[PDB]
């Protein structure tokens, strides 16, 4: 029974259980060795849990070394690392959305939204300072010739 | 003792055990089985075992399936998975954060220092291009009525 | 962030170019029709906005 | 050996054994326990997961 | 040992204890009876409850 012993006992009848598993079904139950001091562990469930483990380990294409007993955790480190993340080879589109920590949760929002958001600061010329005179051979700005 | 052998001894008298572990207070001392010829793995410390990985697989809503032998690969890879973040609509205040590699360190900016630096180059009055010549088309831009 | 359904990453410098571009210029703004006292005209204090 | 059992058999001939794991090498061979009715599990392993 | 059990267990390796416990030292130390199959409540223990 996958990783669980078959022919175990349900989880309040034993120690380090953990409670409230939810599986597909009664056809992976959740059973425990019990208690007794004379059991035995099963090998072939030794197998399974192997398994489980080198199947993480490559999770990202990596390959497992025995000389070394950190493999999982570094195979873990890559998922959060962002750093490591590949780069896109084109330019972005309206569409495309970014990840962030709004509202206190890691969300997706598209890049419309944040470019809206810009024009918050953008400001316009009704800011910029102002001066009792300009000389003859200074410059002026509008829509002249049918351009900026 | 979690998944440590009670009566084990420390990492440096063992094989094939790692060392610099760190755990709260003396309580959960890291200990492993001896090279010994009249030992055998201990049921419960199996049991903790298997409690931890099965939680660790349940950790994002999935169902656990006894014929599969890749569960944890799966959850390790729907971690690393942005595109899987869900939809946000609330627009972002400058203060909200987003995260990228600055400096090959995963970190968060705030909005306000991304708003500051798209801004900082808006570049300025002088990249206009010049007319020379005056026509009527020359719709003059200025504070008229304090409407820009 | 997904960029194209695909997870990777872009340097700012592209999503600059992308926000100026679409940011607008002055031929964007409105025509007024007449012209007040009050007003204020822009242009390059020597060689300042 | 690392996790792997030393002495066990490749996937194909036994159960619960994931097909088709990489390692570096023939000195990280993938081998897991035999369906035999007499083995027992190994402590020395054990000690790597 | 008071009202707790001396060679039990700390509150962490046994159910229905509690953290927190606060004490003066060694002289006191917080043991609780463990969750292994044949044991049974002291009876000395019941005097000081």
């Amino acid at each position: 029974a996958g990783i669980f012993f078959s022919g175990g006992l349900p989880c309040t009848l034993t120690v380090n259980a953990a409670c409230g598993i939810e599986t597909t079904g009664d056809d992976c139950p959740a059973l425990y060795y019990p208690p007794k001091c004379n059991v035995s562990v099963e090998p072939l469930q030794m197998n399974a849990i192997i398994s489980e483990i080198a199947n993480a380990i490559n999770a990202f294409g990596d390959l497992y070394d025995c000389s070394r007993l950190d493999n999982l955790k570094a195979a873990l480190q890559k998922a959060r690392s962002i750093c490591d993340l590949p780069p896109f080879a084109d330019a972005p589109d309206l569409d495309d959305r970014i990840a962030g920590c709004f509202d206190n949760t890691s969300s997706t929002i598209t890049v419309q939204q944040l470019v809206n958001l810009v024009l918050s600061q953008a400001g316009g010329l009704c800011d910029l300072p102002q001066a009792g005179g300009i000389g003859d051979n200074d410059l002026i700005a509008g829509c002249i010739g049918g351009a900026e």
